[PDB]
């Protein structure tokens, strides 16, 4: 299709990997370009701890309000929410928000902890039958984006259809799906990817990604005003260690998906 070339035009002009899947949920069409690569999650894992520890409270009904203790030891290396509770605690709850809406690392290892290890969110994804989706370290190590690396990563199509089920289907029990839409919603970190490549109309809940080799990642879900919702998810990583975050080619890829419509 005419979009699938402009994507791998847009790759071509960027140096790097891209990785892209729109499910449109109104005829459950999907776009994939490099849609079964694996690419590295980095920060976009978080969405799968908070869900995962959503799923806990469908049976434990207080486990959002349990106090967890923030200690120095727990800082990583980078944790705007956290650093403000240092020797005091956080609810799960805001352990979750804080993952998901400032992409806190400690919050991260908290909620890894809370299941049990990085095992514990992967068994959550085979849970709702994402096979693909493996988290296999904790922050910031998860982040290392090494080339062939299978470690911490997942697909595209993968991903997508995960995210679909987390916040459109019912993976979740009605209070918790909610509640992570209203989290996703309230990001902070996602203003210049996918969003900035969207009409300013459309309402979107997305997770950012960044880690080494550049990696540039966001997955959404978006609420286009008068119009079923789509799921948008865009995995970008380039060859050198050291590339910069490049937030503008997930925007043009989204771009590019919105024009399509
Ligand atoms: B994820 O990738 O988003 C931000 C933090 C910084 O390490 O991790």
């Amino acid at each position: 299709s005419a979009v699938q070339q402009k994507l791998a035009a847009l790759e071509k002009s960027s140096g790097g990997r891209l990785g892209v899947a729109l499910i449109d949920t109104a005829d459950n069409t999907q776009v994939l370009y490099r849609g079964d690569e694996r690419f590295p999650m980095c920060s976009t894992s978080k969405v799968m701890a908070a869900a995962a520890v959503l799923k806990q409270s469908e049976t434990q009904k207080q486990l959002l309000n349990q106090p967890v203790e923030i200690k120095p030891a727990d800082l990583v290396n980078y944790n705007p929410i956290a650093e403000k509770h240092v020797n005091g605690t956080m609810t799960l709850a805001e352990l979750s928000a804080a993952a998901l809406q400032y992409s806190d690392n400690t919050a991260m290892n908290k909620l890894i902890a809370q299941l049990g290890g990085p095992g514990g969110v992967t068994a959550f994804a085979r849970a709702i039958g994402d096979e693909t989706f493996r988290l296999d370290r904790t922050e910031p190590t998860l982040n290392t984006a090494i080339p062939g690396d299978p470690r911490d990563t997942t697909t595209p199509r993968a991903m997508a259809q995960t995210l679909r089920q987390l916040t459109l289907g019912h993976a979740l029990g009605e209070t918790q799906r909610a509640q992570l839409v209203t989290w996703l919603k309230g990001n902070t970190t996602g203003a210049a990817s996918i969003r900035a490549g969207l009409p300013t109309s459309w309402t979107v809940g997305d997770k950012t990604g960044s880690g080494d080799y550049g990696t540039t990642n966001d997955i959404a879900v978006i609420w286009p005003q008068g119009r079923a919702p789509l799921v948008l998810v865009t995995y970008f990583t380039q060859p050198q260690q050291n590339a910069e975050s490049r937030r503008d080619v997930l925007a043009s890829a989204a771009r590019i998906i919105a024009e399509g419509l």
